């Protein structure tokens, strides 16, 4: 038989653990099913942790916090949901779960090159987050790989920090928005950004310093080109972790659509009783602190929903 | 002559210090003018700090964090602003400041009884925040003082934690919204909440345990009444710290109106270049973590605004 909980939070992470702490201190006894921050080596922008913080260390603290006030943690992978009936059904490998309210905090997944040189130097000068790691390379030279909105915005961000940015793309045109393109070409004219078209990364180069260069290979002939850089930012793209909700929730480009606004219920989805927090619904800011904030919001939204539902039953 | 900065953040606090950390790590060199969390004795819902945290300790850490990456802190009180001209003008007791973008993070102020017994037991069982301190009183008896939306919502929140809630008000009707009133009267019928009309707090009672009772005095005759409670929550009201912006920004009930939404620029006000973060713009959630999140959002909003402004000058 299915394990029923009043509230289930799906996903461990800043948003999920934040919702757990608030739901548990509201006396809701939430269940969290655990199954972008845990890959960052040095975390320097979690407000109130000025030095020494690492991604895994922050997750351990958030996990301990959720458990301290009585969250039930469950280690399972959910391969299917039914949001058409209430209580909502979550089908896992180990058990089936049902709940009266659901908070979805499944995050998003950054895509990488898939190169051993890239994995070798992951954390030693290879990064997927300009906002997290850009300040390291003030007055130094960096490279951004990719061709969509994300790559363009990261090169723009970094162009106020780095001495020079090299943006590399495998096609010869960008799939990004026209305002972002205009800003980029302005910076290129002033010498702050260079763009290398029709190329892909062949090998990440460095030593005990970490990254020192990148060898590119052209996608239209056999030629190669070495660029000296201290930081490599992989910005191929982000994918919200929403495949199991397709056809059951309103999505926009794979992100879960939430009500937002300034009059409460800001994390509500298109299904009553289902709330979404963090990077699964946020395409713009995508930081641990903003995710933690929305998880707190989802907890209060869910609390008010469950209380009103409670008022009319039995 | 006026001290010019590209970006000024007005207000120390979770929102202001969070915006400072992000603006400084973006290489913006922000100025923060410093002049609800710093009154909470034990802070138990800052995600990732499971035990031992105090309000002042968290502010010291956030302050150190903003300063580490190069925020210029200024200790001054702003008595007037001019947002009708650019760069915007801030008139202080010690200096005049101007800026190209402004982040307003001035918070809100909770109103108290003004009683020595209330101040005596402040932090030892007297609180202004049910969300912060309610869990302390699980399966115990509490009192909420006030008559508007805030008092009603706090009594509702606490009614799922405490064994019993006593809501006390000086008039004989509530000035709160009708849906909230219906929920309250439902809980009263079931014996979870009691309402004492036409009364005000005369003295807060307790010892080394902290609070043990409250003596009420009627506002319509000379009679008095003792209630045994372990926690007293003062919910007379919140006032956003916005008086100097009246007539210069769109306000709704004194809160600064922000764009919100899921497509970025969520902290933008009715004046281009002016952003608002934290409790000065949030009437619903009002927590340190949600304020910190919006301060991070305001930093990115301001970063994109300043960069575009930069592109077209000189």
């Amino acid at each position: 038989s299915a394990r029923h909980s009043r509230l289930i939070i799906l996903g461990s992470g800043p948003a999920g653990y934040s919702a757990a702490v608030y739901a548990a201190r509201a006396n809701l006894k939430p269940t969290l099913i655990a199954g972008q921050l845990t890959t960052t080596t040095e975390v320097d922008n979690w407000p109130g942790d000025p030095e020494g913080l690492t991604g895994p260390a922050l997750m351990d603290r958030m996990q301990a916090h959720a458990e301290r006030f009585g969250t039930e943690l469950v280690y399972d992978h959910i391969n299917e949901v039914d949001l058409n009936v209430r209580p909502f059904v979550l089908k896992g490998d180990m058990d089936e779960y049902t709940c009266d309210a659901l908070i979805i905090a499944t995050g998003a997944t950054a895509q990488y090159l898939g190169l051993e040189s890239e994995q070798k130097f992951m954390g030693q000068g290879v990064s997927a987050c300009a906002t997290c790691d850009g300040f390291f390379y003030k007055n130094q030279n960096v490279m951004v790989v990719g061709g969509g909105n994300t790559a363009v915005e990261e090169a723009l961000y970094l162009s106020n920090i780095a001495e020079h940015v090299t943006l590399v793309h495998r096609r010869d045109s960008l799939r990004s928005e026209k305002i972002l393109q205009d800003h980029l070409f302005a910076k290129e004219k002033e010498g702050k950004i260079s763009i290398v078209w029709n190329h892909e990364v062949e090998e990440v180069l460095g030593d005990n310093t970490g990254v020192t260069g990148v060898r590119l290979k052209s996608t239209k002939d056999d030629s190669k080109q070495e660029v000296q850089v201290q930081g490599l930012f992989i910005a191929i793209g982000h994918k919200p972790n929403t495949s199991i909700f397709e056809g059951q929730l309103n999505l926009r480009d794979g992100y879960i659509q939430v009500q937002s606004g300034t009059s409460g219920n800001a994390t509500a989805t298109s299904v009553a009783g289902v709330f979404a927090a963090g990077d699964v619904a946020d395409s713009i800011y995508r930081q641990a602190i903003t995710s933690a904030g929305s998880g707190c919001m989802a907890a209060l939204d869910a609390e008010k929903y469950l209380d009103n539902l409670l008022e009319h039953h039995h």
